[PDB]
């Protein structure tokens, strides 16, 4: 018996449109009694609105999931979520808790950065978005142009900087021509320390 | 009994000045007979120049190390290194092998990138070095100025790009003044696909 507790995605907690969930995975439950109940605890008080997914025999044992929709404000305010798993004839229930990382939240700085001169000898070129000074590391970055989402972009993991804040870069790739004929590209950042959790910074020739 | 086999550091294999080593860690050896011999195999042929570190009782069992100096060309040419561990009364020796990642090596592109205009409102500023298009991901990046190594720099892990090559950024932090009063900063890259495994690209106001 091993129990794994997963947090919601940042984007899910930052946009009120989306639905943030905490999922409780239990695996390696002996096929003897694969009957298991879930007790969910939000900051002490128990809650009872957790969908519990139908058990599924893994090829090797059973694995089952309990899903709990969370309130955007609760998670961001730092309430602990507690997953108590109960199994008939199991010495004691297992308890796993989760909460958003603790620490002074801190607003990210977003600078857009055009390609180098030496890079203009290719047919693709690199538009850079630097995002730094933020805390916690949970963040979301996307490129777009003319309100259309962009594609050839990859974003580094957050890296821990020397002041305890985090930074990342995001690299967008567009053909020299798209950038050459003017054209405005745009780096989007989602983070709990921004106003309305969101910022645009743009970049053109 | 568990055996862990570790590769040399990139910088060790790329500079002939340095000494690249492959280390064989074996842990969880029952304290009954903590006597264990090592057999080293380079691309089939056995070698016999591996220093073997004196066994050490872990607080919990024994852990012992065998260190093998490697030839820069051997590792880069892709020879497999094989660690055969022998223990008296152990059902069969354990075999672990290691070699440099396979795949067409590919030369990194290095572009230096000055700060954004909007970043000039601070007293620190960010000088960026983008390194992309390289394969394998083993690489080494450092900043300097006037042949003096620099400091406030952090470098992202390599990220897998859409063409199968890798890229990273490296961010150096200097006070606005150092950058303002001219001054030339310099990003260094070490990689097996560069000539003499090394490149400088510079950056000034
Ligand atoms: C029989 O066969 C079984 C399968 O059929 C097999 O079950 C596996 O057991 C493994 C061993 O226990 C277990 O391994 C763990 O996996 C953890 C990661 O799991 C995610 O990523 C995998 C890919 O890498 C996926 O395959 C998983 O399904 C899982 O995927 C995540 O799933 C969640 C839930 O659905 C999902 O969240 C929700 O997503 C939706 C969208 O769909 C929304 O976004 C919701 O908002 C969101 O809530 C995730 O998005 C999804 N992510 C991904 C990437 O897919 C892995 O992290 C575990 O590592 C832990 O343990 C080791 C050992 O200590 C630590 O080194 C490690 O750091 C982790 O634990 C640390 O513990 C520390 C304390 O000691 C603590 O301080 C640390 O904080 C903590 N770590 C961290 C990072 O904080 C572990 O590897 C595997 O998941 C099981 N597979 C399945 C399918 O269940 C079983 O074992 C077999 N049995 C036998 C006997 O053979
Ligand atoms: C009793 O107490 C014992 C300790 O006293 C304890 O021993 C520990 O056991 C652990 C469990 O087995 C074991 O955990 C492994 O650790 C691996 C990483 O170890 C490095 O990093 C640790 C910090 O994160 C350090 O503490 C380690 O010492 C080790 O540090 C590295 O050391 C080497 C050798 O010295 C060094 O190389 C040399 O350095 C010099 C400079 O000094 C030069 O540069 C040389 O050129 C160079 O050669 C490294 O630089 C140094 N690095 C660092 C960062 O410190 C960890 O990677 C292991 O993970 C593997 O297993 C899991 C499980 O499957 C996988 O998820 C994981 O990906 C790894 O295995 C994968 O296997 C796949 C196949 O299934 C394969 O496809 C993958 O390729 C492969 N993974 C990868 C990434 O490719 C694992 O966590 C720990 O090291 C032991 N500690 C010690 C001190 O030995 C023992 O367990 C206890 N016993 C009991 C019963 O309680
Ligand atoms: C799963 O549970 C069953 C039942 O608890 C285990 O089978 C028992 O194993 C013990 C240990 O020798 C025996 O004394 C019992 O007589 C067994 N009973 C039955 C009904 O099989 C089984 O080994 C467990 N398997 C795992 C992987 O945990
Ligand atoms: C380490 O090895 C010793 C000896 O092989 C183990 O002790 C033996 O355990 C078996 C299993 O019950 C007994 O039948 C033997 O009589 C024991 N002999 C001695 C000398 O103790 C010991 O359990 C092993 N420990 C670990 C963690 O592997
Ligand atoms: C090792 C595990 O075996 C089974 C699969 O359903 C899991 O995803 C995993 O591969
Ligand atoms: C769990 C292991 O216990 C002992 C130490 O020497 C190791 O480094 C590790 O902490």
């Amino acid at each position: 018996p091993s129990v794994f507790l997963f947090p919601p995605k940042p984007k899910d907690t930052l946009m009120i449109s989306r639905t943030p969930e905490v999922t409780c995975v239990v695996v390696d439950v002996n096929s003897t009694d694969p009957e298991v109940k879930f007790n969910w605890y939000v900051d002490g008080v128990e809650v009872h609105n957790a969908k519990t997914k139908p058990r599924e025999e893994q090829y090797n044992t059973y694995r089952v999931v309990s899903v709990l929709t969370v309130l955007h404000q609760d998670w961001l305010n730092g309430k602990e979520y507690k997953c108590k798993v109960s199994n008939k004839a199991l010495p004691a229930p297992i308890e796993k808790t989760i909460s958003k990382a603790k620490g002074q939240p801190r607003e990210p700085q977003v600078y857009t950065l055009p390609p180098s001169r030496e890079e203009m000898t290719k047919n693709q070129v690199s538009l850079t978005c630097l995002v730094k000074g933020f805390y916690p590391s949970d963040i979301a970055v996307e490129w777009e142009s003319n309100g259309q989402p962009e594609n050839n972009y990859k974003t580094t993991p957050p890296v821990l900087d020397s002041d305890g804040s985090f930074f990342l870069y995001s690299k967008l790739t567009v053909d020299k021509s798209r950038w050459q004929q003017g054209n405005v590209f745009s780096c989007s950042v989602m983070h709990e320390a921004l106003h309305n959790h969101y910022t645009q910074k743009s970049l053109s020739l």
